[PDB]
C-alpha cells in the first residue's frame, strides 16, 4: 500500500531509494484504479500490460512512475485510438507509431498506465461523449470534470496517476486542472511537440497546445524538461530557456509587477463571487510575498470579437479531422459516426472560403499582439481566476440534438463560454499559463487560480507557482471519493 498521494518526483524517489519496487508501486495504481475509476470513468482504455512491460525496462530520474494519456492529438503504438468518435470506437482502429511526447516521456523512465476519456475530438468544455460516456468529478461525482482534457484532470485528482498528458486548444488543459483541483500548464506555444503527425489543421493555427497535468509544482517543471524541444516539423517554436526547469524552479524571480483582475472585462456576464475572491487571495499572498500587485489587465481582454474568427477556424479544423479519422479505417464517416454538433461543423466548413480561413488566423495574430503588449509594456505576470462560474451539473452542458446554435462553437455560448472565457485569450496569444489549485467554493468544489507569464517565459512563470504552493499549500485538501 503505498501513498499515491505523494507526486511524482516523490514516487520516483521512493523507487530509487528502493523504499518500494517499481512492481509495487505499479501494482498498488493499478489496484486503485482498478477500485477507484469505475465511479469516476477517467481512464477509458487501460493499458496495464503495457505499463508492466515498460515498468521492467524502464531507466531514468521517473523509472517506475505511472502516467496517463489522453485519447486525443497524441497516440502510442498498437493502442486502441478513438478520439471520442463513435464511429472510431466502433471500428477498433489501432495507432501504428508513438508520438514524440510518448517515446520521451518513455525515455525519461515513465510507464504508460492507460488513456483518459475527452469529449468528441476534444469539442467541448465538459468531459460527456457519447462514445465513452461521462467521466465524472472525483471531488462530487454530480458534477462535470471540465474538458476537454477531462479524463486527464480528474485522473490526476483521485490519484490514478502522479502525472498525465493532455492538449488546450481554448484552455483544455487549465479548464479540467480547475475543475477538478489539480496543476495544468499550458506552455508558450511550441514548446512541446504534438508531432510527428500533423492533426487539427496545423494545431488549429497553432491555438492547441499539449499540455501537462500534476500535483506539484515541481512535476510540472521536471516534465517540461522531458517533452520540450523542437522535433522535426514542428510548426511553431518557443523561446529556449538557459537551464533545466527542474533547477530554475527554486530560484528567485525578485519583485515582479503583477497585474490582478478580478471582473469580467467583456462586461457580458459577471464573474462568479468566488473565483474572483479566489484570485484576489493569491494577490494578496504574492503582495505580501514582495511582489508589485495591482488592479490592471492587458486591455485586449475587454474584447471577444475574436472568438468569432477563432470558432470560424475550428469548424474547418473538426471537418478535416473527421476526413482524416475516415482515412484511418478506410471509409468515410457520416452523420451517424459522429456527434450532432461535430457534423453541424462539416457543413458549416464548406460555407468557408480560403480566404475567409485566411482572413480569420490574421484576426487571431492581431489580437496576439494587442494582448502580449501589456507584458511588453512592463508587466511580469497577469493573475486572473481560471474559470469564470461554479463547476457544472454533469448534462448541463451537453445540448439536445435539436438546440438551435447557429454559425458558433457549442462550446462558444451561454454556460460553456464561462468555462473558457479567462483561459481561451492566451491559446491565442500563445503565453505560457498555469492553472493552481488554490481555491475552493462555498460547496467544496475546486476553484483554480491563474497565472500568465510573457511568451516563452515558463521560467518566471514556474517560480512564482512554487512561491504560491508556499504561502497557500493546497496538498492537504483531498477530493471525497478517497476518503
Amino acid at each position: 500500500k503505498v501513498d499515491l498521494w505523494q507526486d511524482a518526483t516523490a514516487q520516483a524517489e521512493l523507487v530509487r531509494s528502493g523504499e518500494i519496487s517499481r512492481t509495487e508501486l505499479l501494482e498498488a495504481t493499478i489496484a486503485h484504479v482498478q477500485a477507484v475509476n469505475p465511479e469516476i470513468n477517467a481512464v477509458i482504455i487501460p493499458l496495464f500490460e503495457k505499463a508492466r512491460r515498460e515498468s521492467e525496462l524502464a531507466s531514468g530520474p521517473f523509472a517506475g512512475v505511472p502516467y496517463l494519456l489522453k485519447d486525443l492529438t497524441v497516440v502510442s503504438q498498437g493502442d486502441i485510438n478513438t478520439s471520442s468518435i463513435k464511429g472510431m470506437k466502433e471500428s477498433g482502429y489501432r495507432a501504428d507509431h508513438d508520438a514524440y511526447f510518448v517515446q520521451r516521456m518513455r525515455a525519461a523512465g515513465f510507464v504508460l498506465l492507460g488513456k483518459t476519456n475527452t469529449p468528441e475530438m476534444g469539442n467541448q468544455v465538459t468531459t460527456e461523449p457519447e462514445a465513452w460516456g461521462a467521466t465524472r468529478n472525483p471531488w462530487n461525482l454530480g458534477r462535470s470534470v471540465g474538458g476537454s482534457s477531462g479524463g486527464s484532470g480528474a485522473a490526476v485528482a483521485a490519484a490514478l496517476s502522479p502525472v498525465a498528458h493532455g492538449n488546450d486548444a481554448a484552455g483544455s488543459v487549465r479548464i479540467p486542472a480547475s475543475v477538478c483541483g489539480v496543476v495544468g500548464l499550458k506552455p508558450t506555444r511550441g514548446r512541446i511537440s504534438p508531432g510527428p503527425l500533423v492533426t487539427d489543421s496545423d494545431n488549429v493555427a497553432g491555438a492547441a497546445h499539449e499540455g501537462l497535468f500534476a500535483r506539484s509544482v515541481r512535476d510540472i517543471a521536471a516534465l517540461l524538461d522531458v517533452v520540450s524541444g523542437h522535433r522535426p516539423g514542428d510548426t511553431f517554436c518557443a523561446p529556449t530557456a538557459s537551464r533545466p526547469y527542474a533547477q530554475g524552479i527554486s530560484e528567485n524571480p525578485g519583485s515582479l509587477r503583477v497585474g490582478v483582475l478580478t471582473h469580467n472585462p467583456v462586461g457580458d456576464f459577471a464573474l462568479d463571487p468566488e473565483c474572483a475572491a479566489a484570485a484576489r487571495g493569491a494577490a494578496a499572498a504574492l503582495a505580501a510575498l514582495g511582489h508589485d500587485v495591482n488592479d490592471a489587465y492587458p486591455e485586449a481582454l475587454g474584447d471577444r470579437s475574436f472568438l468569432k474568427d477563432y470558432s470560424t477556424i475550428c469548424d474547418v479544423a473538426i471537418a478535416r479531422e473527421i476526413e482524416r479519422n475516415g482515412e484511418l479505417i478506410g471509409r468515410p464517416l457520416t452523420e451517424d459516426d459522429v456527434e450532432w454538433t461535430s457534423w453541424e461543423m462539416v457543413k458549416r466548413a464548406d460555407q468557408v472560403t480560403g480566404r475567409a480561413f485566411a482572413a480569420c488566423v490574421d484576426e487571431l495574430r492581431y489580437y496576439a499582439g494587442k494582448v502580449e503588449r501589456w507584458w511588453e509594456a512592463g508587466w511580469d505576470l497577469l493573475i486572473l481566476p481560471t474559470v469564470t462560474r461554479q463547476t457544472p451539473e454533469i448534462g448541463e452542458l451537453m445540448l439536445a440534438k435539436g438546440t438551435d446554435l447557429e454559425g458558433r462553437q457549442s462550446a462558444f455560448i451561454s454556460g460553456s463560454l464561462q468555462m473558457l472565457a479567462f483561459t481561451v485569450p492566451f491559446n491565442v496569444s500563445g503565453q505560457p499559463a498555469i492553472s493552481l489549485p488554490i481555491g475552493m467554493s462555498s460547496d467544496g468544489m475546486p476553484i483554480g487560480v491563474q497565472i500568465v507569464a510573457a511568451y516563452g517565459r515558463e521560467d518566471l512563470l514556474l517560480q512564482v507557482a512554487a512561491q504560491l504552493e508556499g504561502a497557500l499549500p493546497w496538498v492537504a485538501r483531498r477530493p471525497q471519493l478517497l476518503n
